[PDB]
């Protein structure tokens, strides 16, 4: 057995949540659950967004599965997800961007990738952004570490060998930015050669985007410094159709945490409209770290065929079923 | 009449050149053409890739339509074009993205921007790189001033109301890079108010290159800073089929530099296969540069029209024609 923390958050999160963990049920993954709060439910009945116990929980299990939360306007609340990485030291932002069939387009299909950020350092840190007090000259600073640089890339080489894929490629701009994104790539060059049956490519970060859009088929692997990762994961997300579907996972060495990209939906929140596809996704990003990876491919596989099948598809996909019906025409497909 | 600077340059650029020339004059552009020597045949004859008459020639007339150039391998030499940008501050380097048919794809069409990237400051500065004696720690660094945002985003301006466009998007990471990023922004707004009837357009770069990939028809012109539109260009130009087609422009207040993006393909050289579009394109924004904006879209139209009717193409695009050829039926759609 192995118990991992559960937070099932705002909105749609409560109904994708339950979708979710009958469709893991589903797959015997031989996990047990426990609850924290997090988002507008902790602050209602824990005074706090993100208590003390919630983390408690996360250091406890190492894993958590985590629906979306709403965070209030205007009352200068902290980000969650930045309050989390900086308790767990979480330094791989990981995007997998997948083809489905009948889920909008940039159509041809075929991208099977996955974005491997650095989100620890590179240039967004807080450190070193000072304006003049003329308001005429701004300046911000970056840095890059072997110590980051090393972590990022082995996590990357890493996830190709736990998950059967077959290149990394690093991403960089080494020719003009010597010092930080060039010690990026001596360090990734490095790292290579420790992984002979992972095929190893550079490539500078313009032309990059580039084949993304020309022949995104190429990619498996991408890692790349924080603020280049940023940009291209949302870029591959627009390849397979946007944000709606996306999963993504934070990633340190003793707290990982994996989700669906996008936000709580609370309009169409308890009307079991929401499709549960992203966070299920997420899901499957958590059975690969987790030691699955045959059960992330059964989960992705029976996704792609219940799209193909048109089978309780909801209404965002021109369905008319609902987020537990379609999850269950997806477990009856595994 | 006015008078511009001509470099023939080297490999496939003499012949690229004459075609370009001779649409011109098909055009009656009223141009009057000094030349003047830069990159392999600069360094034969006069003892630099970058002579001090080319030099003076550009003061002279302020303009120049540069066909590509061979720089060697291995010999320590410096890049021409940053040369010239330091020469003559050209702080706006522009890359318009507009989609052509029969040209290779990511079809549909409809593409039809500008990006105008800032090209003296931001994140590119090789002041501010060191890493420390042992290896361990890399830093750079950015600056962004008001005066440098100031003019970057009343060039992009200037250019709509100059062309006919319609929009501005200016794109920044304010909400994280607060200081650099954030000044950019600030003065991008306050110039944006001396131009009423152009619509501006603020947008975050991540969500930027999902929309380029979803929807690059809601784009006309886009401004940003040095290293964002780096990417940008890059990715936009994989939108419309590559870089074979791709022009250019860097400019500044007393010198401007039209061009093809693509390089001097010397294996093909004097035999009349190279295809002229991208540098017709260039000497389109040239046009566009020096007050004829009618010229160059009757240009570009002809283009359009001419690839419509597979008309004398060039073997990159399938046909049997010769460069001279397709240039001359370009200039019978005019």
């Amino acid at each position: 057995t192995q118990t991992i923390t559960v937070i099932r958050g705002d909105g749609i999160g409560p109904e994708i949540m339950d979708a979710t963990l009958f469709v893991l049920d589903a797959l015997q993954a031989g996990l047990t659950y426990e609850y924290a709060d997090a988002g507008l439910v902790a602050l209602e009945k824990h005074g706090d967004l993100l208590p003390e116990s919630t983390l408690a929980s996360i250091t406890k299990n190492k894993v958590a599965l985590k629906s979306p939360l709403t965070t209030p306007v205007g009352e200068g609340f902290s980000s969650i997800n930045v309050a989390m990485r900086r308790k767990f030291d979480l330094y791989a932002n990981v995007r997998p961007a997948k083809s489905f069939p009948n889920t909008k387009s940039r159509f041809a299909d075929g991208v099977d990738l996955i974005t491997v950020r650095e989100n620890t350092e590179g240039a967004y840190l807080s450190e070193g952004q000072e304006v003049s007090a003329d308001g005429e000259v701004a300046v911000s600073g970056a840095r890059v570490t072997r110590k980051g640089s090393e972590r990022i890339v082995r996590y990357a080489f890493d996830l190709a060998r736990a998950t059967g894929r077959k290149k990394v490629t690093a991403v960089h701009k080494a020719n003009i930015i010597k010092s930080t994104s060039g010690l990026f790539l001596k360090v990734a060059r490095d790292v290579a050669t420790q992984y002979p049956e992972i095929e190893f490519q550079e490539m500078i970060v313009d032309n990059t985007c580039m084949q993304l859009v020309m022949r995104p088929e190429q990619f498996d692997i991408i890692v790349t410094t924080n603020l280049f990762g940023d940009i291209i994961s949302d870029l591959c997300a627009g390849l397979v159709g946007g944000l709606g579907l996306a999963p993504g996972a934070n990633i340190g060495v003793d707290a990982a945490i994996f989700e669906a990209v996008h936000g709580s939906a609370p309009d169409i929140a308890g009307q079991g409209k929401a499709n549960p596809c992203a966070l299920l996704l997420g899901a499957a990003q958590m059975l690969d770290h987790i030691g699955q990876p045959q059960n992330a491919e059964r989960l992705r596989e029976a996704i792609v065929a219940t799209l193909e099948a048109k089978d309780s598809l909801t209404p965002d996909l021109g369905g008319t079923g609902n987020t537990m019906g379609f999850a269950k025409a997806i477990a009856s497909r595994l």
